[PDB]
């Protein structure tokens, strides 16, 4: 159940059970970069995001990831990397949530603290957590608020300012690397 830097997670909603999730199609307006939605389904490496420090660090695959990291989530599918700005999310004109650059181009704008919300010091599957954007200070969002011609049935991801019961997350479907020990 620990997590470690180099795994690969499923990041669900918990409120919804939605899948943070990613494809290769843009949005239309805000940014312009690769979209970021909620997927309800079980099936679907398009869900898949893998744990990544910041490339400054000393933290390694097989460390275990601590509340109050900076991490990076890259998606699997697409190698983009989890990412918000000052530009606004198509449906409630909050933070958009986008996935951007690829393995040659990441920058600040892909970093997100890791807040344990219990006393747990290290990343865990299933308890309950926010990622908070570094930059913006936004925390990674969604709700009942949906896609319906394009990815019709996939909520609305975004970034909000205050901590609410829409914005905890809960590590799932992982695999989880070794702990260095």
């Amino acid at each position: 159940v620990e997590i470690t830097y180099g795994s690969a997670i499923k990041l669900m909603h918990e409120k919804t059970k939605f899948r943070l999730h990613s494809h290769d199609v843009p949005y239309g307006s805000g940014s312009g970069q690769q979209s970021v939605t909620g997927f309800p389904g079980v099936v679907d490496s398009n869900s898949y995001w893998i744990v990544k420090p910041v490339p400054g660090t000393t933290e390694k695959q097989g460390d275990a990831v601590k509340s109050g990291a900076t991490i990076r989530l890259q998606h699997m599918k697409t190698r983009k990397w989890l990412h918000s700005h000052l530009h606004a999310s198509p449906i409630s004109g909050n933070l958009e949530v986008s996935c951007f650059g690829d393995d040659t181009n990441s920058d600040t704008g892909d970093h997100w603290k890791l807040i344990i919300e219990g006393s747990g010091k290290t990343w865990k599957q299933d308890q309950r957590v926010r990622l908070q954007h570094i930059d913006t200070s936004g925390y990674l969002h969604s709700h009942d608020k949906k896609y319906q011609r394009i990815a019709g049935g996939q909520q609305e991801v975004c970034g909000i300012r205050e901590k609410k019961a829409d914005n905890i997350w809960l590590a799932a479907e992982g695999v989880y690397l070794p702990l260095n020990e």
